[PDB]
């Protein structure tokens, strides 16, 4: 965990989000892969409500691009400042933000409305109330007195268990930690790496516990889900780069029951 400690936003989004794996020109890459499954999910008009909780959400705003034309309330979290410090700078147009609008663009593609990006992410930024501290290892990853409204109709996290957990049984009980601010009937969606182990943030060397869709389902079972889609995407030689040793990566669309 103390790893995460030298953990430095601009390189995880520059190994991450910028070409070639940023590159959003190619259909077949892990980008538009992503955000074709949020969109795709949202599209079907069962994931609803009023207030969703982004969990883990680092420097990055992708993940809630699709899903922010269904929430008015929106928390982001994380577990380093830096991040929120790193958000906070988009959020607000503040100057040294990172350039989202290639995934904007595509996500508007995706969406099929028509929509202009500069709307959807006004959309988003107007949505986006607070972002929170967070730790998933707690019990209560936000806390006793939480400005988040709880329990939230829906979360959503990418990228974020299967990086902060030791092993598996760690992976199991963060599912269970997160789980408890859902609803019950409420929506999880959840992006992750597949059997990776490590990827690297400039400085920072991050472990990760490699899994496989088999255990990211029997795990979200065990947690108490109804598994409503779970869909895999194996990672193209041309997006392998050094940063890091992921074989694929998941979406899951998961009801708590
Ligand atoms: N114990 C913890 N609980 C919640 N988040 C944590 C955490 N420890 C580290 N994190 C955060 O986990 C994030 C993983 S990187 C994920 C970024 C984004 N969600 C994505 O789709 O790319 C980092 O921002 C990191 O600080
Ligand atoms: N820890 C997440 C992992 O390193 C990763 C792999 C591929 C990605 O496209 C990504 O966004 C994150």
């Amino acid at each position: 965990a103390s790893a995460y400690q030298r953990f430095e936003p601009r390189a995880y989004l520059r190994n991450n989000y910028a070409p070639p794996r940023g590159d959003l020109c190619n259909p077949n890459g892990v980008g538009p892969w992503k955000l074709r499954c949020l969109a795709q999910t949202f599209a079907t008009g069962e994931v609803s409500g009023r207030t969703l909780i982004d969990i883990g959400s680092g420097p990055t705003v992708y993940q809630l691009l699709s899903a922010c034309s269904h929430f008015e309330d929106i928390t982001m979290t994380d577990f380093l400042e830096v991040n929120r410090q790193e958000l906070g700078r988009w959020l607000q147009e503040e100057p040294g933000a990172f350039n989202w609008s290639m995934y904007s663009q595509h996500a508007c593609l995706i969406e099929g409305k028509g929509e202009c990006w500069q709307d959807k992410e006004r959309q988003l930024r107007a949505r986006v109330k607070r972002v929170l501290p967070i730790d998933v290892h707690q019990p209560q990853p936000l806390g006793a007195g939480s400005p988040a409204p709880l329990p939230a109709d829906a979360l959503v996290s990418a990228f974020c268990l299967e990086a902060v957990s030791p092993d598996l049984a760690s992976f199991q009980r963060a599912l269970d930690h997160i789980t408890t601010l859902l609803r019950p009937g409420g929506h999880l969606l959840l992006i992750g790496a597949l059997e990776e182990s490590w990827y690297l943030a400039g400085e920072a060397r991050l472990t990760v516990v490699p899994v496989s869709e088999e255990e990211v389902r029997e795990a979200l079972v065990r947690s108490g889900y109804k598994v409503r889609d779970l869909r895999t995407y194996i990672m193209p030689a041309h997006l392998q780069t050094g940063v890091d040793d992921v074989k694929g990566v998941f979406f899951a669309w998961a009801q708590k029951v």
